[PDB]
């Protein structure tokens, strides 16, 4: 018999009998899963006859208990009190809370499943000794669950009516889809907006129970469970808080004039030739494939990167698979999502769940929208845009926002970030007076050259200034709207082929 | 909160959600059931979600509660507390009986699902204020989720094991066409115990009017006679007189009865010539459409054999169309071997008979087992099936179970065992199927005010008695055959039973 | 490399790829029963690429080199002549045999698949040298790609062209539950041919284990007795003594043995009464699953008819299931039409009968052709079936041709032709199905030490007796036959056969 606070949520493993491989028992797997980690067990019978599971409910508590860790039961109430489990996991549409409570009384761990704000609204109007752990949303489309209606930013929502209610009583989980090619993603950009609250812990599955090899999979979640470095790109991601200097500047343009980045290009036929222009002129190859198979071997060319549109042509099922693919290499993408309307909002929120980015670009309306909503505004929704999807966030107007909310990579669970809070990432402005997507090509490039030992901030921030820069240039040279655009290409090369960043006009404060 | 013993079983209704006539509730028809019986109620969802189980079991709580009869929950005992139920039943792969007790404390009616007799030893090793009632087997066929017999050896169990505090109800497949059957052989073999209730479901929930179907079976449910048979029952106790003998034989002689032979092909030939003899006609239709109309024929008599070729489902139509009309059944399973074994016993919840007859094997088969004990085993044979039962050989036995045609609910029989009913012999001295059709005939030409016990003792006289003289003018086996049919003619064509060789005693 | 005279041809292995059990390889099993018989193997793969093919008819033409036993490809002579082979098998529908004798020229094996004469006499007009051995028809219905009466006429044909040169194989659903009755059966008319050897497969490459499978079929092939029914075998040359009449009638009045007849409607009823007349129970049954059950029973025998309504693939249940354990079967095909005709000669392949009984008409016909001729007639009859058979007509025969169960390879029988082995008559003077029922009690009562042929004699000799007896005593065809039954229950109610007036003769 446990209490409350020695629930060790760290790897939450939940069973299913049907899906064990052949040759192996449930009992096998739920073993090798304790010698490596899975330090809570949840028993799930959502077919088998009330008699049998209780039958191998009470062989599997002689196996739990031996190693110390708690066994839980769903959603069968009375198979819990039958045969003196530790606690009970129960769903939205199963027994109330309050009836549960009365039935096993105080003392009894009660999971609850909740995928939306508005159901942490109710676990805290009953107060505390009532939910005692949450197992947040579906994150990830699974094959387990067989029947309601997610992503990282879905569980951003709940974590966050975890701290406007303090229900501080309450510990939580995420669980659904989750497997070693995103966890480190899930738990990296699953904290609360004030950056006090994260994952107590993670939920798996298919991930053990179905596996040829259970010891050998738990051991590599425990792996990626209390590292706490999620280097995604293969740049520097340290804090710089001193602003990026003239020598800082040069250096970033010489190394992406000299290791020629590859820049793939996903994006709409209005960009596709203008684009393709900002990257030749930036001394660097422009491929614009949308096709699967290649995806693989296009990320693997050295100094590769994504820059990815919405509205694009191309199905999503291609663009999961390419933003994988080169999250898989650890190379640099730049998203940019023009929107706004119905579609694209769906569309949008679905693309920014298949990976990690080093940078989000967009104008005011994005921007805001992106925040889940001026000057003093635009700040501030950069800056959370930036911590919320843990990237780089660039929001354009006459003025432009950088912000790093990247963090050098650090989670951990529940902690769950180090104090930081979305108000005091770093976050800078370039401006140049009065005056698109060329812009993300741009930074595509300038992230795209960077070393091992680059920094993806100065990288984001030198392009800005080199694009503002020529910005400038070309509105004095120009003739009109038609002139303008091949007189920034120009600017542009010109820039990069003297690198003399003390000479170009825009000035880089604090914001 | 009700008690134990204020739980009422007469007519137990057992809910099922998606089987409802569409454009009506689950309320409504639980609703027209209370208001015309439906004395206790189960709620039963195998499928919906464990909340909108506990939403719709509280909405069922108040309407039961206040026509003040009681609300069991199967299987989730967790529902049960959880809003305060009278009582749960669980099945036999369900939650194990000493853990369910103990989560809700006694007070609280428990249910188990019994269908075999070894279960049945499983319920008394836990002793009272365990299992509080039982569901027993599978009656009949059902679409929604054994026979009499079956449950007869449960009911003989728990008379074995005395496990007073149990009570029982029947379930499966229940209807208007089986009910009054099912509780009128349903009882213990010391007649001591009976169903304390019938449980329906298809029946009420899946009914285009509700309020109508619950009427009917409350309507045979506290009734007490089967009059299974258009002829009388009465328990007569006073050997059958020669006076009596002979008014059976002109009523035969004066209703020329139809007797429906559905045998195998030696006995075909054979058992219509013994009909012919006795003034009647045999009609050898093993055909399913023909049955209806063939059995409303004034003084119809179906005669049955195993081993026949006709298919089962068939035989299962004739049986029914027999006992709608009110007419007779003589059964003759000849047998055994496996498959006639599964046979018979799949006839013999068909219907009801009116005359079972077999020889020495055969009847120690059915009973479930010298001449003491022949005795017995025709006993047994004839109250397990409520039915007189003839057996055959030198002496010939016939024992009366058919009890005035009464049924009661757990009372049972009115403690009218096996060992006290009438049983009577014939012998005529050393010397089959044509006996089958004797009898036959003979119940076929009673009116209503006859008597069935005194018309298969009167066949069985006349089959004996043409039999001496047969023996006695012939050469041989075959024209023993022959002379039998004569004899048999001569004998009904003279009613002087007065004459007649075989000495009818008290057994 | 072998010569045309050392090819044992007795067990003779037949491969086929896609067949083996998972988990083993056709290197495993034509392994497994080289060691324990397997005495001759062939090589089939009639799908695979043809450089496979030659890879494995290599890699398994050393394993049978190194078991001294030679190798068969069939049927694609190249890869016979590629990878050295001791000989070829080639079917109808392939390479003319001329043709290929000229490409592998002589001291290489040729076999044909034969299964008709005239393939014999194809085979003939091309002399020694061509055709070695032949594989004969399919035997019995297989899955892999007659009956033993198609056999015959072919081990005919390869004696009336005296084809010496020739050796001979059987091959087609060959099993544990019918090589014997094969190997015994299938002799030639003159009785100086029989099989040379037995050919699997699918009954030893199938084998979930093949070194059991071959030992077993090894033990059949060279045992030497036909055990066939539970009763005495030995050849009698000494007419059957009133003595013995009179024990076979004891024997089967005091065993009461139980004849489950199946026939038509008319001979139901007529012959149960004679089965009752002799003291022996009948049993109707066409049922499939109680066919088992029924023949368990103690001194159990099946009278089969034809005609009868009963499904083929019944009466294959019925014929197997006595055979199984060793009881009496008598056969009595009703004809004589295409249909008929058919039906018959396929029950003739289902199991072994020990008696054939039939008319002038119907023993025509199955000896496949005055009183000089259904004499010869009946013999060849009793020797094809290899059972005892009865021609019935004012004189009725009766020919023994079981040899006492005796068979071996290619001998075949012990100079024992279908002309010279004990054949007797019986007449009375001038004067059906009966005789069926009779000569099936008069079998069916005889113990372990008994005789066959003496009680086939006893039940014609009793029948006929009881035909000059009602013959007088009757007044028409009706009382006739009623006379007839009762004159069967006086003779054998009476044992005293020396009182008869059936005089029995040699033939
Ligand atoms: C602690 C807890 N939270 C939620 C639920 C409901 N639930 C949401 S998705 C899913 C399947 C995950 O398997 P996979 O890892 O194969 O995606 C489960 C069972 C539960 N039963 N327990
Ligand atoms: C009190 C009790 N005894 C037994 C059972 C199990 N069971 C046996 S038959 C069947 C279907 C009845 O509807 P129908 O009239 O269509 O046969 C049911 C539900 C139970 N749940 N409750
Ligand atoms: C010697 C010889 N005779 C005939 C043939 C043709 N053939 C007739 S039956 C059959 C398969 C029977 O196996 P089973 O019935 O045991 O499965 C085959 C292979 C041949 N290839 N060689
Ligand atoms: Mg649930
Ligand atoms: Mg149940
Ligand atoms: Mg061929």
């Amino acid at each position: 018999k446990f209490s409350k606070e020695q629930f060790d949520y760290s790897l939450y493993l939940v069973t299913d009998s049907g899906m064990i491989p052949e040759g192996k028992t449930l009992y096998g797997q739920v073993e090798a899963g304790l010698q490596n980690g899975v330090t809570l067990v949840q028993i799930r019978e959502k077919d088998a006859d009330t008699k049998f599971f209780i039958e191998e409910a009470l062989q599997i508590k002689e196996l739990c208990h031996a190693h110390n860790v708690p066994l839980i039961i769903n959603d069968r109430i009375d198979v819990a009190m039958a045969i003196g489990a530790d606690g009970i996991h129960v769903g939205q549409d199963d027994m109330p809370i309050p009836m549960i409570r009365k039935l096993v009384g105080p003392d009894m761990v009660i999971g609850w499943s909740v995928g939306f704000p508005e159901e942490v609204d109710e676990l805290s109007k009953m107060g505390p000794d009532m939910v005692d752990y949450i197992g947040v949303g579906t994150l990830f489309p699974t094959l387990t669950k067989k029947n309601k209606k997610m992503g990282t930013a879905g569980a951003i929502r709940v974590l966050d009516a975890l701290e406007r209610n303090n229900a501080h009583w309450c510990r939580t989980v995420g669980i659904g889809g989750l497997h070693p090619d995103n966890i480190e993603r899930v738990l990296y950009q699953c904290v609360s907006s004030n950056g006090k609250r994260s994952l107590d812990g993670i939920c798996v599955v298919s991930d053990i129970i179905a596996s040829l090899d259970a010891a050998k999979s738990t051991k590599i979640l425990r792996g990626l469970i209390d590292k706490t470095d999620y280097k995604f790109v293969n740049i520097g991601l340290s804090t710089k808080n001193s602003l990026t200097t003239t020598d800082e500047i040069q250096s970033i343009i010489s190394n992406t004039l000299k290791a020629r980045p590859l820049v793939q290009h996903i994006t709409n036929k209005v960009h596709q030739n203008f684009g393709a222009n900002v990257t030749l002129a930036l001394g660097s190859s422009p491929i614009m494939s949308e096709i699967q198979s290649e995806v693989n071997d296009l990320a693997a060319i050295p100094h590769a990167t994504l820059l990815l549109n919405t509205g694009s042509v191309a199905p999503p099922e291609m663009l999961k698979a390419a933003i994988r693919a080169y999250n898989d290499v650890k190379r640099p993408i730049v998203f940019d999502p023009v929107g706004a309307t119905e579609t694209r909002l769906l569309l949008n929120n679905k693309l920014l769940t298949f990976g990690q980015f080093s940078c989000i670009k967009g104008n005011s309306s994005e921007i805001l929208g992106l925040a889940e909503l001026s000057n003093e505004l635009l700040i501030q929704a950069t800056k959370i845009v930036a911590f919320k999807y843990k990237t780089v966030a660039v929001c354009t107007g006459e003025f432009d926002f950088i912000a790093d909310g990247t963090i050098e990579g650090k989670y951990s669970l529940s902690k769950g970030t180090n104090g930081t809070s979305v108000e005091d990432i770093p976050c800078v402005a370039v401006e140049a007076g009065p005056i698109g997507c060329s812009l993300g090509s741009t930074i595509a490039c300038m992230i795209g050259g960077q070393p091992s030992e680059g920094n993806l901030f100065h990288a984001v921030v030198a392009g800005v200034m080199l694009y503002k820069a020529a910005g400038k240039i070309a509105s004095e040279k120009c003739n009109g709207s038609g002139s303008f655009q091949v007189e920034l290409i120009d600017a542009l090369y010109r820039l990069t082929r003297e690198n003399t960043p003390v000479t170009w006009a825009p000035k880089l404060t604090h914001t």
